[PDB]
Protein backbone atom coordinates (compact mmCIF):
# COMPACT_ATOMS: atom_id res chain seq x y z
CA UNK A 1 0.00 0.00 0.00
CA UNK A 2 1.27 3.62 -0.38
CA UNK A 3 2.56 5.46 2.21
CA UNK A 4 -0.36 8.45 3.28
CA UNK A 5 1.30 12.17 2.97
CA UNK A 6 -0.65 14.92 4.76
CA UNK A 7 1.52 18.44 4.10
CA UNK A 8 0.72 21.70 5.83
CA UNK A 9 1.43 25.01 2.92
CA UNK A 10 1.66 27.54 5.75
CA UNK A 11 2.29 30.00 2.94
CA UNK A 12 3.22 33.56 3.71
CA UNK A 13 1.54 33.49 7.40
CA UNK A 14 2.62 32.98 10.89
CA UNK A 15 4.03 35.04 13.84
CA UNK A 16 7.10 32.94 16.26
CA UNK A 17 3.50 33.43 18.97
CA UNK A 18 1.72 31.74 16.85
CA UNK A 19 3.85 28.95 15.61
CA UNK A 20 4.77 28.15 19.05
CA UNK A 21 1.20 27.59 20.00
CA UNK A 22 0.61 25.73 16.67
CA UNK A 23 3.04 23.44 16.82
CA UNK A 24 2.20 22.50 20.45
CA UNK A 25 -1.50 21.65 19.70
CA UNK A 26 0.48 19.65 16.62
CA UNK A 27 2.94 17.71 19.08
CA UNK A 28 -0.54 16.54 20.95
CA UNK A 29 -1.37 14.14 18.03
CA UNK A 30 0.38 10.81 18.68
CA UNK A 31 1.47 9.44 15.13
CA UNK A 32 3.61 6.83 13.78
CA UNK A 33 6.06 8.82 11.15
CA UNK A 34 7.15 4.73 9.66
CA UNK A 35 3.27 4.71 8.42
CA UNK A 36 1.99 8.51 7.93
CA UNK A 37 3.90 11.40 6.39
CA UNK A 38 3.62 14.71 8.04
CA UNK A 39 4.81 17.72 6.66
CA UNK A 40 4.86 20.79 7.89
CA UNK A 41 6.07 24.33 5.17
CA UNK A 42 6.68 27.42 7.24
CA UNK A 43 8.20 30.57 5.98
CA UNK A 44 12.33 30.08 5.07
CA UNK A 45 12.55 32.46 8.42
CA UNK A 46 10.48 30.75 10.32
CA UNK A 47 11.90 27.00 9.66
CA UNK A 48 14.39 26.84 12.35
CA UNK A 49 11.97 27.87 15.28
CA UNK A 50 9.46 25.95 13.29
CA UNK A 51 11.76 22.82 13.46
CA UNK A 52 13.12 23.21 17.18
CA UNK A 53 8.99 22.85 18.23
CA UNK A 54 7.89 20.30 16.19
CA UNK A 55 8.61 16.87 17.42
CA UNK A 56 10.43 14.91 15.01
CA UNK A 57 7.23 12.75 14.00
CA UNK A 58 6.48 15.81 12.05
CA UNK A 59 8.60 16.20 8.76
CA UNK A 60 9.41 19.51 7.91
CA UNK A 61 10.95 21.87 4.41
CA UNK A 62 10.37 24.71 2.57
CA UNK A 63 8.21 26.68 0.50
CA UNK A 64 10.32 27.08 -2.77
CA UNK A 65 13.54 26.43 -4.04
CA UNK A 66 16.04 28.31 -6.38
CA UNK A 67 16.52 26.64 -9.41
CA UNK A 68 20.52 28.32 -9.56
CA UNK A 69 23.20 26.20 -7.61
CA UNK A 70 25.26 28.48 -5.25
CA UNK A 71 26.58 31.74 -6.66
CA UNK A 72 25.66 35.24 -7.31
CA UNK A 73 22.00 35.17 -7.36
CA UNK A 74 20.59 37.75 -4.77
CA UNK A 75 17.44 36.53 -2.37
CA UNK A 76 17.73 32.84 -3.51
CA UNK A 77 17.79 29.52 -1.60
CA UNK A 78 19.91 27.19 -3.21
CA UNK A 79 19.04 23.02 -2.75
CA UNK A 80 22.52 22.59 -1.49
CA UNK A 81 22.10 25.32 1.34
CA UNK A 82 18.80 23.28 2.38
CA UNK A 83 20.64 20.08 2.07
CA UNK A 84 23.40 21.14 4.39
CA UNK A 85 20.74 22.53 6.87
CA UNK A 86 19.27 18.78 6.35
CA UNK A 87 15.95 20.29 5.31
CA UNK A 88 13.98 17.37 4.02
CA UNK A 89 11.03 18.77 1.49
CA UNK A 90 10.72 21.54 -0.83
CA UNK A 91 7.30 23.13 -2.86
CA UNK A 92 8.14 23.26 -6.61
CA UNK A 93 5.27 24.63 -8.85
CA UNK A 94 2.97 26.08 -6.73
CA UNK A 95 0.17 27.96 -8.58
CA UNK A 96 1.14 30.98 -6.36
CA UNK A 97 4.36 30.93 -7.77
CA UNK A 98 3.62 30.58 -11.33
CA UNK A 99 0.74 33.21 -11.01
CA UNK A 100 2.50 36.07 -9.58
CA UNK A 101 6.40 35.41 -9.79
CA UNK A 102 6.93 34.33 -13.59
CA UNK A 103 7.41 30.46 -12.83
CA UNK A 104 7.27 28.51 -15.79
CA UNK A 105 7.48 24.75 -16.58
CA UNK A 106 11.36 24.92 -17.10
CA UNK A 107 11.89 26.76 -14.09
CA UNK A 108 9.86 23.54 -12.23
CA UNK A 109 12.06 20.68 -14.05
CA UNK A 110 15.08 23.03 -12.83
CA UNK A 111 14.28 23.08 -9.35
CA UNK A 112 13.21 19.19 -9.02
CA UNK A 113 16.41 19.10 -10.56
CA UNK A 114 18.69 20.38 -8.26
CA UNK A 115 16.76 19.20 -5.55
CA UNK A 116 17.41 15.66 -6.25
CA UNK A 117 21.09 16.20 -7.11
CA UNK A 118 20.88 16.57 -3.50
CA UNK A 119 19.21 14.61 -2.01
CA UNK A 120 15.94 16.52 -0.70
CA UNK A 121 12.06 15.29 -1.49
CA UNK A 122 10.05 17.26 -3.62
CA UNK A 123 6.59 17.86 -3.42
CA UNK A 124 6.09 19.87 -7.05
CA UNK A 125 2.68 20.99 -8.14
CA UNK A 126 0.53 21.41 -11.38
CA UNK A 127 -3.16 22.11 -12.69
CA UNK A 128 -5.23 23.69 -15.26
CA UNK A 129 -7.20 26.87 -15.14
CA UNK A 130 -10.74 28.04 -15.55
CA UNK A 131 -10.42 28.59 -18.67
CA UNK A 132 -8.68 25.64 -19.92
CA UNK A 133 -10.64 23.02 -18.52
CA UNK A 134 -13.95 24.63 -19.52
CA UNK A 135 -11.72 24.30 -23.45
CA UNK A 136 -11.41 20.89 -22.49
CA UNK A 137 -7.78 20.85 -22.16
CA UNK A 138 -7.41 19.19 -18.46
CA UNK A 139 -5.71 16.14 -19.95
CA UNK A 140 -3.20 18.13 -22.47
CA UNK A 141 -2.33 20.57 -19.74
CA UNK A 142 -1.50 18.24 -17.03
CA UNK A 143 0.14 16.00 -19.53
CA UNK A 144 2.53 18.82 -20.86
CA UNK A 145 2.83 19.82 -16.94
CA UNK A 146 3.76 16.57 -15.79
CA UNK A 147 6.09 15.13 -18.85
CA UNK A 148 7.91 18.52 -18.14
CA UNK A 149 9.53 16.69 -14.78
CA UNK A 150 8.52 13.55 -15.19
CA UNK A 151 12.25 11.91 -16.39
CA UNK A 152 14.10 13.07 -13.84
CA UNK A 153 12.43 11.06 -10.69
CA UNK A 154 15.05 8.27 -9.35
CA UNK A 155 13.14 7.68 -6.41
CA UNK A 156 9.15 7.30 -6.80
CA UNK A 157 9.21 7.73 -2.22
CA UNK A 158 10.83 11.07 -2.69
CA UNK A 159 9.06 13.36 -5.36
CA UNK A 160 5.43 13.76 -4.72
CA UNK A 161 2.75 14.96 -7.11
CA UNK A 162 0.17 17.88 -6.27
CA UNK A 163 -2.96 19.03 -8.67
CA UNK A 164 -4.26 22.21 -8.18
CA UNK A 165 -7.45 22.65 -9.34
CA UNK A 166 -6.92 26.43 -10.34
CA UNK A 167 -10.44 26.18 -12.16
CA UNK A 168 -11.75 25.73 -8.69
CA UNK A 169 -9.55 28.66 -6.53
CA UNK A 170 -10.90 31.99 -6.90
CA UNK A 171 -13.94 31.24 -8.67
CA UNK A 172 -17.23 30.44 -8.45
CA UNK A 173 -16.63 26.42 -9.74
CA UNK A 174 -16.23 23.79 -7.05
CA UNK A 175 -14.03 20.56 -6.95
CA UNK A 176 -15.39 17.24 -6.18
CA UNK A 177 -13.95 14.68 -4.61
CA UNK A 178 -14.33 12.78 -7.53
CA UNK A 179 -13.65 15.14 -10.23
CA UNK A 180 -10.61 15.12 -8.74
CA UNK A 181 -10.15 11.44 -8.30
CA UNK A 182 -10.55 10.78 -12.12
CA UNK A 183 -7.63 13.74 -12.60
CA UNK A 184 -5.56 11.85 -9.88
CA UNK A 185 -6.28 8.59 -12.11
CA UNK A 186 -5.08 10.14 -15.63
CA UNK A 187 -1.93 11.43 -13.64
CA UNK A 188 -1.16 8.31 -12.33
CA UNK A 189 -1.65 7.04 -16.16
CA UNK A 190 1.22 8.94 -17.01
CA UNK A 191 3.14 8.14 -14.94
CA UNK A 192 2.54 4.32 -15.40
CA UNK A 193 3.45 4.85 -19.40
CA UNK A 194 6.33 7.21 -18.91
CA UNK A 195 7.82 5.79 -16.21
CA UNK A 196 6.59 2.30 -15.26
CA UNK A 197 3.86 0.19 -13.52
CA UNK A 198 5.64 -0.24 -10.56
CA UNK A 199 6.84 3.40 -10.09
CA UNK A 200 3.22 4.75 -10.90
CA UNK A 201 1.97 2.44 -7.95
CA UNK A 202 4.37 3.78 -5.65
CA UNK A 203 4.41 7.18 -6.15
CA UNK A 204 1.55 9.43 -3.98
CA UNK A 205 -0.78 12.20 -5.79
CA UNK A 206 -2.13 14.79 -3.50
CA UNK A 207 -5.02 16.69 -3.68
CA UNK A 208 -4.16 20.71 -3.62
CA UNK A 209 -7.41 22.57 -3.88
CA UNK A 210 -9.28 23.52 -0.68
CA UNK A 211 -8.95 21.16 2.37
CA UNK A 212 -11.00 21.83 5.37
CA UNK A 213 -12.04 19.21 9.07
CA UNK A 214 -15.66 18.45 6.74
CA UNK A 215 -13.97 17.49 3.01
CA UNK A 216 -10.62 15.57 4.03
CA UNK A 217 -12.58 12.52 4.68
CA UNK A 218 -14.53 12.18 1.26
CA UNK A 219 -10.76 13.12 -0.37
CA UNK A 220 -8.90 10.71 1.18
CA UNK A 221 -11.36 7.55 0.59
CA UNK A 222 -10.60 8.09 -3.22
CA UNK A 223 -8.45 5.23 -4.84
CA UNK A 224 -5.96 7.52 -6.38
CA UNK A 225 -5.82 10.55 -3.55
CA UNK A 226 -2.96 10.31 -1.42
CA UNK A 227 -2.94 12.91 0.75
CA UNK A 228 -3.27 16.60 1.13
CA UNK A 229 -1.48 19.73 0.27
CA UNK A 230 -3.80 21.80 2.73
CA UNK A 231 -3.70 25.86 2.84
CA UNK A 232 -5.59 27.74 5.49
CA UNK A 233 -6.99 25.25 7.27
CA UNK A 234 -3.59 24.02 8.36
CA UNK A 235 -2.63 27.78 10.42
CA UNK A 236 -5.65 26.01 12.61
CA UNK A 237 -5.50 23.60 15.67
CA UNK A 238 -7.68 21.74 14.10
CA UNK A 239 -5.60 20.71 11.09
CA UNK A 240 -4.81 17.37 13.66
CA UNK A 241 -8.14 16.20 12.63
CA UNK A 242 -7.13 16.42 8.52
CA UNK A 243 -4.19 14.57 9.45
CA UNK A 244 -6.21 11.58 11.54
CA UNK A 245 -8.60 11.33 8.57
CA UNK A 246 -5.23 9.82 6.23
CA UNK A 247 -4.74 7.83 9.76
CA UNK B 1 26.79 61.09 7.59
CA UNK B 2 27.75 57.61 9.29
CA UNK B 3 29.07 55.08 7.05
CA UNK B 4 27.27 51.93 5.91
CA UNK B 5 29.28 48.79 5.44
CA UNK B 6 27.04 45.82 3.93
CA UNK B 7 27.78 42.39 3.65
CA UNK B 8 25.82 40.32 0.71
CA UNK B 9 26.82 36.70 1.13
CA UNK B 10 24.17 35.99 -2.07
CA UNK B 11 23.09 32.42 -2.24
CA UNK B 12 26.06 30.96 -0.87
CA UNK B 13 26.88 29.20 2.79
CA UNK B 14 27.00 26.53 5.06
CA UNK B 15 26.29 26.24 8.99
CA UNK B 16 30.09 25.33 9.20
CA UNK B 17 31.55 28.70 6.64
CA UNK B 18 29.56 31.02 8.40
CA UNK B 19 30.62 29.89 11.84
CA UNK B 20 34.20 30.28 10.84
CA UNK B 21 33.18 33.69 8.57
CA UNK B 22 31.13 35.13 12.13
CA UNK B 23 34.75 34.36 14.21
CA UNK B 24 36.50 36.64 12.54
CA UNK B 25 33.96 39.48 12.25
CA UNK B 26 32.98 39.57 15.70
CA UNK B 27 36.76 39.57 16.68
CA UNK B 28 36.82 42.71 15.26
CA UNK B 29 35.98 45.59 17.73
CA UNK B 30 33.67 48.78 16.58
CA UNK B 31 31.61 51.38 17.67
CA UNK B 32 27.97 50.77 16.28
CA UNK B 33 27.20 54.40 17.01
CA UNK B 34 29.86 55.81 14.35
CA UNK B 35 29.62 53.00 11.69
CA UNK B 36 27.01 50.93 10.31
CA UNK B 37 28.07 46.95 9.64
CA UNK B 38 25.13 44.71 8.24
CA UNK B 39 25.09 41.18 7.53
CA UNK B 40 22.97 39.79 4.62
CA UNK B 41 22.66 35.78 5.04
CA UNK B 42 20.56 33.56 2.77
CA UNK B 43 16.92 33.64 4.73
CA UNK B 44 17.52 30.01 5.88
CA UNK B 45 20.73 30.79 7.42
CA UNK B 46 19.16 34.03 9.14
CA UNK B 47 18.60 32.91 12.66
CA UNK B 48 21.96 30.77 12.80
CA UNK B 49 23.89 33.67 11.27
CA UNK B 50 21.92 36.37 13.88
CA UNK B 51 23.02 33.91 16.43
CA UNK B 52 26.37 33.86 15.88
CA UNK B 53 27.02 37.55 15.29
CA UNK B 54 27.13 39.90 18.55
CA UNK B 55 24.77 42.50 18.13
CA UNK B 56 26.87 45.68 17.21
CA UNK B 57 26.49 43.38 13.76
CA UNK B 58 23.12 44.76 11.81
CA UNK B 59 21.57 42.07 10.11
CA UNK B 60 18.88 41.81 6.89
CA UNK B 61 17.60 39.74 4.37
CA UNK B 62 18.53 40.28 0.41
CA UNK B 63 14.87 40.44 -0.68
CA UNK B 64 11.14 40.97 0.83
CA UNK B 65 8.00 40.62 -0.45
CA UNK B 66 5.61 43.62 -2.20
CA UNK B 67 2.53 41.37 -1.01
CA UNK B 68 2.20 41.45 2.75
CA UNK B 69 0.96 38.22 5.03
CA UNK B 70 -1.52 36.17 3.02
CA UNK B 71 -1.94 33.19 0.34
CA UNK B 72 1.55 33.78 -1.38
CA UNK B 73 3.51 31.00 -1.37
CA UNK B 74 7.56 31.22 -0.95
CA UNK B 75 7.35 34.86 -0.04
CA UNK B 76 8.40 36.51 3.41
CA UNK B 77 6.63 39.92 4.27
CA UNK B 78 7.59 42.47 6.02
CA UNK B 79 5.16 41.72 8.60
CA UNK B 80 6.88 38.58 9.19
CA UNK B 81 10.37 40.47 9.01
CA UNK B 82 9.21 42.66 11.80
CA UNK B 83 8.12 39.85 14.20
CA UNK B 84 11.15 38.18 13.70
CA UNK B 85 12.84 41.90 14.65
CA UNK B 86 14.82 41.64 10.68
CA UNK B 87 15.79 45.10 10.70
CA UNK B 88 17.47 45.31 7.10
CA UNK B 89 16.19 44.65 3.81
CA UNK B 90 17.61 44.62 0.06
CA UNK B 91 15.56 45.90 -2.07
CA UNK B 92 16.01 45.86 -6.15
CA UNK B 93 19.25 44.46 -6.44
CA UNK B 94 20.39 43.77 -10.38
CA UNK B 95 20.40 40.15 -9.98
CA UNK B 96 16.78 40.55 -9.13
CA UNK B 97 16.04 42.73 -11.71
CA UNK B 98 18.07 40.62 -14.24
CA UNK B 99 16.76 36.58 -13.56
CA UNK B 100 13.64 37.28 -11.66
CA UNK B 101 11.68 39.90 -13.50
CA UNK B 102 11.61 42.11 -10.84
CA UNK B 103 10.78 45.91 -12.20
CA UNK B 104 10.65 49.49 -11.00
CA UNK B 105 7.11 49.31 -9.82
CA UNK B 106 8.06 45.57 -7.90
CA UNK B 107 10.83 47.72 -6.33
CA UNK B 108 8.30 50.65 -4.81
CA UNK B 109 5.93 48.48 -3.84
CA UNK B 110 8.60 46.47 -1.95
CA UNK B 111 9.94 49.39 -0.69
CA UNK B 112 6.32 51.01 0.74
CA UNK B 113 6.00 47.64 2.31
CA UNK B 114 9.21 47.61 4.32
CA UNK B 115 9.01 51.30 5.35
CA UNK B 116 5.00 50.38 6.57
CA UNK B 117 6.52 47.72 8.57
CA UNK B 118 9.40 49.95 10.39
CA UNK B 119 12.39 48.13 8.20
CA UNK B 120 15.54 49.82 6.66
CA UNK B 121 15.76 49.30 3.36
CA UNK B 122 19.10 48.76 0.94
CA UNK B 123 17.80 49.74 -2.18
CA UNK B 124 19.75 48.70 -5.54
CA UNK B 125 20.07 50.45 -8.88
CA UNK B 126 22.37 51.11 -12.19
CA UNK B 127 22.73 51.28 -15.51
CA UNK B 128 24.21 48.51 -18.57
CA UNK B 129 26.93 49.06 -20.41
CA UNK B 130 24.77 50.01 -23.69
CA UNK B 131 23.06 52.31 -21.51
CA UNK B 132 26.15 54.13 -20.35
CA UNK B 133 27.45 54.04 -23.79
CA UNK B 134 24.72 55.41 -25.28
CA UNK B 135 25.04 58.50 -22.66
CA UNK B 136 21.72 57.56 -20.62
CA UNK B 137 23.21 56.90 -17.24
CA UNK B 138 21.69 59.99 -15.44
CA UNK B 139 18.09 59.43 -17.76
CA UNK B 140 17.95 55.78 -16.73
CA UNK B 141 19.28 56.41 -12.72
CA UNK B 142 16.87 59.31 -12.54
CA UNK B 143 14.14 56.96 -14.15
CA UNK B 144 14.88 54.16 -11.57
CA UNK B 145 15.43 56.43 -8.30
CA UNK B 146 11.95 58.57 -9.32
CA UNK B 147 10.41 55.18 -8.76
CA UNK B 148 10.53 54.83 -5.00
CA UNK B 149 11.80 58.07 -4.16
CA UNK B 150 9.12 60.11 -2.86
CA UNK B 151 8.11 57.45 -0.33
CA UNK B 152 11.03 58.17 1.64
CA UNK B 153 10.27 60.32 5.07
CA UNK B 154 13.24 59.16 7.45
CA UNK B 155 16.06 59.38 5.55
CA UNK B 156 18.34 57.79 7.69
CA UNK B 157 16.66 54.55 7.11
CA UNK B 158 16.80 54.42 3.34
CA UNK B 159 20.31 53.92 2.02
CA UNK B 160 20.89 53.73 -1.90
CA UNK B 161 22.96 51.61 -3.59
CA UNK B 162 24.99 52.10 -7.46
CA UNK B 163 25.38 49.14 -9.02
CA UNK B 164 27.48 49.81 -12.26
CA UNK B 165 25.90 47.24 -13.89
CA UNK B 166 28.59 48.16 -17.19
CA UNK B 167 31.26 47.00 -14.86
CA UNK B 168 29.60 43.99 -13.57
CA UNK B 169 30.22 40.64 -15.95
CA UNK B 170 31.84 42.88 -18.58
CA UNK B 171 35.39 43.23 -19.27
CA UNK B 172 35.58 46.94 -17.94
CA UNK B 173 36.51 47.92 -14.60
CA UNK B 174 35.16 51.52 -12.57
CA UNK B 175 37.79 53.64 -11.46
CA UNK B 176 37.16 55.32 -8.33
CA UNK B 177 36.29 58.78 -10.24
CA UNK B 178 34.08 56.98 -12.06
CA UNK B 179 32.02 55.56 -9.46
CA UNK B 180 32.50 59.43 -7.51
CA UNK B 181 30.99 60.90 -10.30
CA UNK B 182 28.20 58.96 -10.50
CA UNK B 183 27.43 59.10 -6.56
CA UNK B 184 27.07 62.80 -6.74
CA UNK B 185 24.50 62.38 -9.70
CA UNK B 186 22.01 60.45 -7.17
CA UNK B 187 22.71 62.88 -4.70
CA UNK B 188 21.79 65.85 -7.45
CA UNK B 189 18.71 63.68 -8.20
CA UNK B 190 17.75 63.94 -4.64
CA UNK B 191 18.31 67.37 -3.92
CA UNK B 192 16.84 68.10 -7.16
CA UNK B 193 13.31 66.05 -6.18
CA UNK B 194 13.35 65.95 -2.50
CA UNK B 195 15.35 69.01 -1.06
CA UNK B 196 18.95 69.76 -0.04
CA UNK B 197 19.26 68.83 3.47
CA UNK B 198 17.88 65.50 2.64
CA UNK B 199 20.36 64.83 -0.31
CA UNK B 200 23.01 65.50 2.75
CA UNK B 201 21.79 63.00 4.93
CA UNK B 202 21.05 60.19 2.53
CA UNK B 203 24.13 57.43 2.43
CA UNK B 204 24.48 56.31 -0.91
CA UNK B 205 27.12 53.10 -0.97
CA UNK B 206 28.76 52.01 -3.90
CA UNK B 207 28.04 48.51 -5.20
CA UNK B 208 29.86 47.37 -7.98
CA UNK B 209 33.61 45.22 -7.12
CA UNK B 210 34.94 46.19 -3.77
CA UNK B 211 38.24 44.33 -1.93
CA UNK B 212 40.56 45.09 0.43
CA UNK B 213 42.77 46.72 -1.81
CA UNK B 214 40.44 49.43 -3.60
CA UNK B 215 37.97 49.95 -0.67
CA UNK B 216 40.36 52.76 1.12
CA UNK B 217 40.13 54.50 -2.50
CA UNK B 218 36.48 54.44 -3.11
CA UNK B 219 35.30 55.21 0.54
CA UNK B 220 37.69 58.50 0.43
CA UNK B 221 35.19 59.80 -2.00
CA UNK B 222 33.25 62.29 -0.75
CA UNK B 223 29.73 61.23 -2.29
CA UNK B 224 30.63 57.39 -1.29
CA UNK B 225 29.13 56.43 2.13
CA UNK B 226 29.85 52.94 1.66
CA UNK B 227 29.46 49.77 0.01
CA UNK B 228 27.35 46.94 -0.57
CA UNK B 229 30.35 43.89 -1.05
CA UNK B 230 29.72 40.83 -2.76
CA UNK B 231 32.37 37.84 -3.22
CA UNK B 232 34.40 40.15 -0.58
CA UNK B 233 32.21 39.72 1.98
CA UNK B 234 32.78 35.42 2.14
CA UNK B 235 36.30 35.79 3.32
CA UNK B 236 37.49 36.22 6.80
CA UNK B 237 39.23 39.49 4.99
CA UNK B 238 36.18 41.75 4.79
CA UNK B 239 37.27 43.18 8.24
CA UNK B 240 39.81 45.01 6.63
CA UNK B 241 36.74 46.21 4.28
CA UNK B 242 35.02 47.56 7.38
CA UNK B 243 38.15 48.81 8.53
CA UNK B 244 38.60 51.70 5.91
CA UNK B 245 35.11 53.24 6.83
CA UNK B 246 36.04 52.88 10.33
Amino acid sequence: ARKYFVAANWKCNGTLESIKSLTNSFNNLDFDPSKLDVVVFPVSVHYDHTRKLLQSKFSTGIQNVSKFGNGSYTGEVSAEIAKDLNIEYVIIGHHERRKYFHETDEDVREKLQASLKNNLKAVVCFGESLEQREQNKTIEVITKQVKAFVDLIDNFDNVILVYEPLWAIGTGKTATPEQAQLVHKEIRKIVKDTCGEKQANQIRILYGGSVNTENCSSLIQQEDIDGFLVGNASLKESFVDIIKSAM
